[PDB]
């Protein structure tokens, strides 16, 4: 008890002599005498002059929370410490500082005059909250303790509320601690992710809360702008009325303002933050409850709080729940429900009281288990039901009483049921769409449709039907597929309006000719899978001139008659899979409209499908054969041998080259292409000329031969019998490669030696070489090969007879017909071969396109790519259409040259120094040709020379080789094909991005690679020879770990993508004999992990069939091996591990169709995977596993929030799992739900699709097909995170199996013309059209279905019409410009995908409703709207371009600008006075002369110029002053000195009315310039009007009650900003004032009359106009001044600058929201209005001036009225959050790739 005196002494001397373990003892004396004797606890004062200091401060102030003014001594200390050690704050917040600073600022300090104190504590708090992290804990540690006041302060200071753990965060926490509703309301209204709010439901659903739930639903599912509740995807276990209560709107709800407390502290702290930083009705309709698993809805069927808002529902969805027994009481409560659907529920009986509903249509109960009979009560009458869906129930009879119950029914759908019996007359008077598919119907009563005279779309698929009852004469569409028919019944032939007919999969025999159909409107005739013999069209064919689809596939057709050219409109012919056609008629060339034409599984009179022949050229080709076609006699005769034979010395005698002047010739280099004609001097004048290719035999050129071994050729082969019976063996490889490359070509063995001896070699050729896997040897001779002889002459004869009988697939190749346009093209190239630089005979397409000009060739740019290819197969010129090899401009004429150059490199050796290993070589060699040289060799892959490369293999010693860590897979084949290794080791070589760009150091000899990253990941594609085996194997050993399972599954692909691309006859099932298949890809497995002494072979074909289970095991079934280990590619184990199917959780029913709901009659089903809803895609027999594995590799690494993402993929069966687009594709939406798109969902869809293209075009992959059918919506809630998602499977099937031209309607001009390769600018034109169908809500497609040939051509040139003038839709004039950019003809003039999104991300395009270009050179400076008529509105303008005034009426929907002179002096302002009587609303006009004129709304002739004033009228107004217990109003003419004349609303008619109270306020030197009225109506609409520089006010008294003056302002930086005239003033909780040429607004106050805020403009403009505006450095005399003010109700303040900008200031919390520039030049007038029940718009009358004649001291002004959606300040910040959440998802999705 002496320490008090000790500290009292120290406090004295610590001051005067500047005292310097003082702080130590004065600290421990606290801990020694704590919680007592506050006098010694005042020692804190000395601390103002080891973190123990922290722990001793927060513990002192807290324990004395409200003791005395020791807090003032505490905080002073804490403030003194902070300003010198700013780091100290990290220690305070670390302790209990939160516990003590939250109490002070909230211990009822408001309402208490301790302003001196609070300013201290806020100053102290201003520094604790400096660090970005500290706010995030100052906030989090203010939510645990329920503190609404402070949690609001820390939000206005930043401190994001979505940061805690991401998976878990504040809202999940705040909902666990049973917080206050006011606390949740602040996190949601601030930054708060959707994925965290949704998790807060299930947390807050478990517990029963009525105010914490109803605040989460309001943010998750309530589209107030569209009157909807989108509670679909949520798995809310049960719905209760107490939750949906506060969602429905209430008109009585109006609140006070109490959060201003937290708003004051928000700015006080911000003030001290800167000062320390600067110096140093409308009942909602849609209610969706889809996915919520509700086992009962009874909770709504009571008289609860919402039973008065449900009576205006008009739509209710309960599909995919588990409901049953729709409650009787409810269906009588919602007496306005007009769209009810409840399908996939577990019903078991039709309620039959649902029809008692008042006004119902589109009742949809269509997947439940409704019992046998569904009899409707015969005493209920529902004349409003239009569509009665009952599909996929369990009905066994048609519903009973449709006629007596639902009279006006339109679409009775009954598919999927089990309807069995012969039906009943079904006397429905207004059916339009029947449906009876998938039932078991045997036959219909002959009077079935005898009472429904309006049917249009009867459809009975998959039944057992044979005859048709009378069909009414009104049928249009009629589908009868999968039935059991015999002949098209005579009742269908006589339908005089039929317009489509699907009769697939029936067994009909005779398709009647067009003279039997009695209806000229045939459009489609699907007849696939029938048994149709003839296609009789000769009797009369023009009757089908409109047919647009004639599907005849899978029929027994024999020929296509020539009259099929009469079907001029035929758009999609389909005659595939006929197997007996053999010919297309040359008349088919007249089908100019065909865009697809399948050729699958039928052999024609030409060789198609090279890379082209895309069903459009085939029509051109067949058309050129109609002008003049001539036979083409030209074949290839390949000569083949091996380093010593009669190849080049037998040919010289075959051609009978008489000279052979070279006494001694040399071995061949290259292949020596030559041609000799054969003029067979016989009866047949066919002078065939076949070109010989005497291949070189030396084993070093073999790497290049497979390029020139085509399939249209007759191969020779030469023994060299001198080495009898030993050379025939050495010739098997050649015969094998002939079999590998060209299986269907003949072979003529030619024993070349007789002169020198052994001729029993005909035995082995007949024994082993004849018919064993080798090609079809058609002869064998034994010529002499050095002199003409009888033995040789009979060989020359066999070459002829074997050529003229080539006949591949019964075609006789040597004598086919081709268009003379080709033969003439052949003659000019040969005639040009003599006129080309021998050093480089190559020709560029430029030179080629001129050769046709010199002659009269009728070929176009679409013909040459086919023409010049048909000349390639014939060996006239070489040309390669590969896109990767960038030489397709080079056209190799004189093939014998290129074929010689490619072999000069393989012979150039160096007998100098072997400084390099064998096989590698650098560029050691004319004019730029050497550069062109290996710009072709590298293109030809021969560059490092993969041939002649270190045959001897190096002894590799693999790290882990213990028989259980390695995976092996042999490829036993009889001989390595010719160009196998040099091709293989050059396909795996260039793949460095394995394990994806880390290149592995590799060592590749001639027949191996062995590229290894580490002893844990390698791949050795070797080649060894087994023991006692003459085959040739390809062993591939890979480590069995995860990084190794990838390499195997990635090499086996390349080695197979090569085998079928190059040697397709290796993997060819030879059904003759047995299925040897010539290539047996074994796999190796061993049960003993190590020391197995052998690895047992196991064919892959047999093992792949063992996919029924997952384990393999021997005949001793104790132990077993997982197939993953031995062949991890058949099982999808190489792809990312997250996509293993894991069948234990996938619940999926393939067989049923009621779960196949996706689309219509498709293949992708619906299922559940990990408890969530997904969409599995069952694959048919088409897609082989090798391709499915080829597609998944590209789908697995897209990972975008705007691309359908995979979830799993597996076998049993080959299925593919993806996300379930809940609301289905987009095309189905705008086809039947056109009211759901609401001008802000039309945008988020276009933004999410332009976000997908922003990523696809980033990964260098073009979509190539973007249509309203490929966009899969996910929810119809506008302010959601994932709405649209473009289906990404389409590109996978293309990038693997390469609709490549795109759907006709949704197609670019560069892709339809087909003459130019595509670009990324094709997906933009296709997207530009997608914006045209979203804008017009699918109006082009609906009309495009009955004009399909004009559906494509109209848009294929940019000639499609205006989206507004044609189709009725709201303008949206900032996207009609984005269309007119993405719809340009030039490809590189359309905005790239990154730009088409950066101008969709703008939040100003989505609000600007319609820009209205005023007539040229009209100067208007005043406007007024008409709000008493809400049917439609008009804007009465003024005029300035004349000194004599004139009003300018202007509509809004017709935009008819009208001129009517009404005065003789320029007009300055107007006002609109309405009278509740007589139904009129006059307009008043203030002009410079003072003539106050008034004219009627209708009559433009009844006018009376009221009592003229003295100065120029400047401001008028119409008020709300009804103070006589009834309706009454005045008008306030603002003269230019203050003679405010007040009037009456009904007295305006009389000429010269009575100015009630002329209140001369100021002087002639004080002109009035504005007027206003209060924001609230509680204070009796106190008026606040400006005058000169003196602001005033009044009330019902009409006397000045305030005379605030602004020039006397004591905050002078500049003076005349306040010493100038006023312009406008708006009334709120404060006052905002505008002066002439003032770039600042002045925030005065009502009571205090002080400058509470000063907001300069350029403080915002100069912060964005820094880099994007560089020239402004000379513009220090800035332009842009406040011209007008407009204050939204409580949200933002619209400031119109003298420039082109417009300011959005959130008057509550944050100042700058956005500055909307570059849309005008001078925002001169701005005000609000309401338009046609789409109220609350913000008219903005800007200017526009172009200095066309600025040198003539004149400017051309164009006033540009606009209309902004008043919800703009929300949208601009609601969108900037919408992009943040998607950026946060676009990155986290990129992490699932690496993780
Ligand atoms: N993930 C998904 N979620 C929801 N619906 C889907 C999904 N994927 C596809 N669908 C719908 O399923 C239907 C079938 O789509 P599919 O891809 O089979 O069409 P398609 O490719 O034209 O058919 P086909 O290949 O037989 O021509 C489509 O109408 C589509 O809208
Ligand atoms: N004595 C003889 N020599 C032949 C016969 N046929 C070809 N030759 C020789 O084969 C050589 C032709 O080279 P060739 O083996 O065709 O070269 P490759 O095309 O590279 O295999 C000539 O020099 C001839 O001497 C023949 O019937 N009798």
């Amino acid at each position: 008890g002496i320490q008090k005196c000790g500290l009292k002494v120290i406090s004295s001397i610590v001051h005067f002599p500047d005292a310097l373990g003082a702080m130590d003892s004065v600290l421990h004396t606290l801990q020694m005498y704590p919680d007592d004797q506050e006098i010694q606890c005042l020692g804190l004062s000395l601390i103002g002059y080891g973190h123990l200091l922290a722990k001793i401060l927060v513990s002192s102030l807290y324990r004395f929370k409200d003791v005395a003014e020791i807090q003032t001594k505490g905080f002073q200390t804490i403030l003194a410490i902070l300003k010198l050690s700013a780091s100290f704050s990290k220690l305070l917040v670390h302790h209990s500082f939160d516990l003590v600073i939250f109490h002070q600022m909230s211990s009822n300090i408001m309402e208490q005059k301790d302003q001196q104190f609070l300013n201290l504590c806020c100053k102290c708090f201003a520094k604790v909250a400096m660090d970005d992290y500290l706010k995030n804990v100052m906030l989090e540690r203010a939510c645990d303790q329920n503190n609404s006041i402070m949690v609001e302060c820390l939000l206005l200071l930043g401190a994001d509320a979505n940061q805690a753990k991401e998976g878990s965060s504040l809202i999940c926490q705040v909902c666990e601690k049973e917080s206050s509703p006011k606390l949740v309301e602040l996190l949601l209204n601030s930054g708060s992710r959707e994925q965290d709010v949704r998790k807060a439901l299930t947390i807050s659903i478990g517990k029963g809360d009525s105010q914490i739930i109803s605040l989460l639903l309001r943010r998750l599912a309530l589209d107030v702008a569209n009157n909807s509740i989108c509670l679909g995807g949520f798995c809310i276990g049960k719905v209760e009325p107490s939750w949906l209560g506060p969602l429905f709107p209430d008109k009585t709800s109006n609140l006070r303002k109490q959060t201003n407390i937290a708003s004051t502290l928000a700015r006080m702290v911000i003030r001290y933050q800167m000062k320390s930083a600067v110096e140093e009705r409308e009942y909602i309709t849609s209610l969706d409850l889809s996915a919520n698993e509700l086992r009962d809805i009874d909770a709504l069927s009571q008289k609860c709080c919402i039973s008065v808002h449900l009576e205006h529902l008009e739509k209710l969805e309960l599909h995919q729940n588990a409901l049953t027994s729709f409650p009787q009481q409810l269906c009588e409560t919602l007496k306005s429900l007009t769209h009810l659907d409840l399908h996939s529920n577990k019903f078991t009986s039709f309620p039959s009281y649902l029809l008692k509903m008042s006004c119902i249509a589109n009742l949809d109960v269509s997947r439940n288990d409704i019992g046998p009979s569904v009899v409707l009560d015969p005493t209920v009458k529902c004349p409003t039901l239009k569509q009665f869906n009952l599909s996929y129930n369990q009905l066994s009879f048609v519903p009973e009483n449709l006629t007596d119950v639902v009279e006006k029914l339109e679409q009775l759908i009954l598919e999927g049921n089990k309807i069995s019996g012969i039906c009943s007359p079904l006397r429905l008077k207004e059916l339009k769409i029947l449906n009876l598919s998938k039932n078991h119907i045997s036959s219909l009563s002959e009077n079935f449709l005898e009472a429904c005279p309006k049917v249009e779309s009867f459809s009975a698929r998959m039944n057992f039907l044979a005859a048709m009852p009378f069909l009414p004469p009104s049928m249009t569409i009629l589908k009868l597929s999968q039935n059991k028919f015999s002949c098209i019944p005579e009742a269908i032939l006589n339908l005089p309006h039929l317009r489509s007919l699907d009769m697939s999969s029936n067994d009909i025999q005779y398709l009647p000719g067009p003279a039997h159909w009695k209806s000229l409107n045939l459009r489609e005739l699907l007849f696939s899978h029938n048994q149709i013999s003839i296609l009789d069209l000769s009797e009369k064919a023009y009757l089908w001139s409109r047919v647009e689809k004639l599907h005849l596939s899978h029929n027994k057709l024999k020929e296509i008659p020539p009259e099929i050219g009469c079907l001029e409109n035929l758009t999609s012919l389909d005659v595939s899979y006929n197997l007996e056609l053999r010919s297309f008629p040359n008349e088919m060339g007249k089908l100019s409209k065909i865009w697809d034409l399948p050729l699958d599984e039928l052999h024609l009179n030409f060789d198609f499908k090279h890379i082209g022949c895309k069903a459009k050229d085939i029509i051109r080709f067949l058309q050129q054969r109609l002008k003049k076609a001539v036979p083409y006699n030209r074949m290839k005769l390949m000569i083949v041998g091996n380093t010593g034979s009669g190849k080049t010395t037998l040919l010289q005698q075959l051609m009978k080259t008489k000279k052979s002047d070279l006494g001694m010739q040399s071995a061949t280099v290259g292949i020596d292409v030559k041609d000799w004609p054969i003029q067979i001097r016989d009866k047949r004048k066919r002078d065939l000329v076949l070109n010989v290719w005497d291949f070189a035999g030396r084993e070093e050129f073999y790497s290049t031969h497979p390029h020139f071994m085509t399939q249209r050729a007759l191969y020779l082969a030469v023994y060299d019998l001198s080495k009898g019976q030993a050379e025939v063996d050495a010739m098997k490889p050649w015969l094998f490669n002939i079999k590998a490359r060209a299986s269907s070509s003949p072979v003529i063995l030619v024993g070349t030696h007789l002169d020198v001896s052994k001729a029993c070699m005909s035995k082995i050729t007949k024994e082993l070489l004849n018919k064993r896997g080798f090609p079809a040897i058609r002869d064998y001779h034994f010529v002499n090969a050095t002199e003409e002889s009888d033995a040789l002459a009979k060989l020359r004869k066999t070459i002829i007879n074997e050529s003229l009988n080539f006949k591949i697939r019964d075609q006789l190749v040597v004598g086919q017909l081709i268009p003379d346009c080709y033969v003439e093209l052949e003659k000019i190239i040969l005639s040009e071969r003599k006129n080309v630089p021998i050093e480089f005979p190559v020709i560029d397409r430029k030179r080629l396109l001129q050769l046709v000009r010199e002659n009269q060739l009728q070929l176009d740019e679409n013909e040459l790519p086919h023409a010049v290819h048909f000349l390639n197969e014939s060996g006239v010129l070489l040309h390669f259409q590969d896109p990767a090899l960038q030489l397709s401009d080079l056209y190799f004429v004189e093939p014998k040259w290129l074929c010689k150059i490619m072999a000069q490199i393989l012979t150039v050796k160096v007998e100098g120094c072997p400084k390099h290993p064998k096989g590698i070589i650098s560029r050691r060699d004319p004019k730029n040709y050497m550069t062109q040289y290996f710009k072709l060799l590298e293109k030809f892959q021969i560059a490092l020379v993969p041939s002649s490369l270190s045959d001897h293999r190096p002894v590799i010693e693999l790290p882990h080789c213990e028989n259980s860590e390695i995976i092996i897979r042999l490829y036993e084949m009889p001989y390595f094909p010719m160009g196998f290794w040099s091709r293989l080791i050059n396909r795996l070589l260039e793949i460095s991005p394995y394990m994806l760009a880390l290149r592995p150091n590799r060592m590749y000899w001639r027949q191996g690679i062995y590229l290894n990253w580490s002893p844990e990941a390698y791949c050795l594609v070797g080649s060894e020879v087994l023991d006692n085996h003459p085959e040739s194997f390809l062993k591939i050993t890979v480590p069995s770990c995860r990084k190794g399972c990838i390499l195997l599954g990635q090499v086996v692909d390349h080695i197979d993508s090569l085998m079928e691309e190059w040697f397709p006859g290796l993997l060819e099932i030879d059904i003759c004999g047995e299925g040897e298949t010539l290539l047996k890809k074994w796999a190796l497995y061993s049960f003993n992990d190590g020391e197995e002494h052998q690895k047992i072979l196991l064919d892959d074909l047999m093992k792949k069939a063992e996919e029924g289970d997952l384990l393999v095991n021997p005949d001793q079934p104790r132990l077993t091996i997982p197939i993953s280990q031995i062949a991890p590619d058949l099982i999808l184990a190489d792809l990312p591990r997250n996509i293993m199917l894991n069948n234990d959780e996938l619940e999926f029913e393939q067989a049923p169709e009621f779960l196949l709901g996706d689309g219509s009659f498709g293949s992708v089903y619906r299922a559940a995977y990990e408890g969530e809803e997904v969409a599995v895609k069952i694959f048919n027999k088409h897609t082989s596993l090798r391709l499915l594995r080829q597609e998944l590799v590209v789908l697995c690494h897209l990972h975008h929030p705007s691309l359908i993402s995979l979830l799993a993929a597996g076998i049993r069966p080959r299925m593919l799992v993806m996300e379930l687009a809940s609301k289905g594709s987009l095309d189905r939406l705008l086809q039947q739900d056109k009211a759901s798109l609401t001008r802000t969902l039309q945008h988020r869809i276009a933004l999410h699709v332009a976000d997908g293209l922003r990523y696809l075009h980033s990964a260098m992959i073009i979509y190539r097909d973007l249509k309203p059918h490929n966009v899969l919506l996910f929810t119809l809630y506008p302010n959601a995170a994932i709405i649209a998602k473009i289906a990404d499977y389409g590109i996978a099937q293309y990038c693997c199996r390469m609709t490549s031209e795109g759907t006709p309607g949704f197609r670019a001009p560069e892709v339809a013309r087909g003459n130019v390769i595509y670009n990324q600018q094709a997906d933009v034109y296709s997207f530009g059209l997608l914006l045209y169908d979203i804008l017009t809500t699918g109006g082009r497609i609906v009309e495009g279905l009955k004009f399909p040939n004009e559906f494509d051509e109209l848009e294929i040139q940019g000639k499609l019409p205006d989206p507004v003038k044609e189709y009725g839709c709201a303008p949206w004039p900032m996207v009609e410009k984005l269309i007119k950019q993405c719809l340009k003809e030039n490809p590189q003039e359309r905005p790239t995908s990154a730009q088409v999104f950066d101008i969709l991300n703008s939040a100003e395009l989505v609000c600007l409703t319609r820009r209205i270009l005023l007539p040229k050179n009209v100067i208007v400076e005043c406007m007024v709207a008409t709000h008493h008529n809400s049917r439609n509105a008009s804007i009465w303008l003024g005029c300035g371009h004349t000194d004599r005034g004139q009003l300018s009426f202007l509509d809004l929907n017709t935009e008819g600008y009208t001129s009517e002179e009404v005065a003789d002096s320029r007009i300055l302002c107007l006002a609109l006075v309405h009278l509740p009587v007589e139904k009129e609303s006059w307009i008043v006009s203030g002009t410079q002369s003072g003539t106050l004129l008034v004219i009627n709304t209708e009559d433009g002739k009844k006018r009376h110029t009221l009592e003229k004033m003295t100065d120029s009228v400047t401001c008028l107004y119409c008020n709300s002053f009804s103070k006589q217990s009834k309706q009454k109003n005045f008008l306030l003419v603002g003269t230019a000195d203050g003679k405010l004349a007040i009037f009456e609303d009904k007295t305006v008619k009389l000429k010269g009315a009575a100015p009630l109270k002329i209140l001369n306020i100021g002087n002639v030197s004080t002109p009035l310039m504005c007027l206003s009225e209060s924001t609230n109506s509680t204070e009796r609409n106190v008026m606040w009007g400006g005058c000169g520089t003196k602001i005033f006010s009044f009330s019902n008294d009409f006397t000045i009650q305030k005379l605030i003056e602004t020039r006397t302002s004591q905050l002078f930086s500049y003076a005349a900003f306040s010493d100038s005239n006023i312009i406008t003033v708006v009334v709120d909780t404060a006052l905002y004032i505008a002066k002439q040429n003032s770039p600042v607004v002045e925030v005065w106050d009502k009571k205090t009359e002080k400058l509470c805020g000063l907001i300069d403009c350029v403080h915002f403009l100069r912060e964005v106009t820094v880099k994007e505006n560089k020239e402004s450095k000379h513009k220090m005399s800035y332009s842009g001044r406040v011209k007008t003010l407009c204050l939204q109700k409580n949200t933002a303040l619209w400031i119109g600058t003298g420039g082109g900008h417009i300011l959005l200031l959130d008057l509550s919390t944050r100042r700058l929201i956005r500055v909307i520039y570059n849309f005008c030049n001078s925002v001169r007038v701005m005000m609000t209005a309401q338009l046609g029940s789409l109220k609350n718009v913000m008219l903005v009358l800007g200017y526009n001036r172009k200095n066309t004649e600025g040198t003539q001291k004149q400017k051309e002004i164009q006033s540009c009225l606009t209309v902004w959606d008043i919800n703009l300040p929300h949208e601009v910040q609601n969108l900037e959050k919408h992009i943040e959440v998607r950026k946060e998802l676009a990155e986290k999705m990129r992490r699932t790739s690496v993780e």
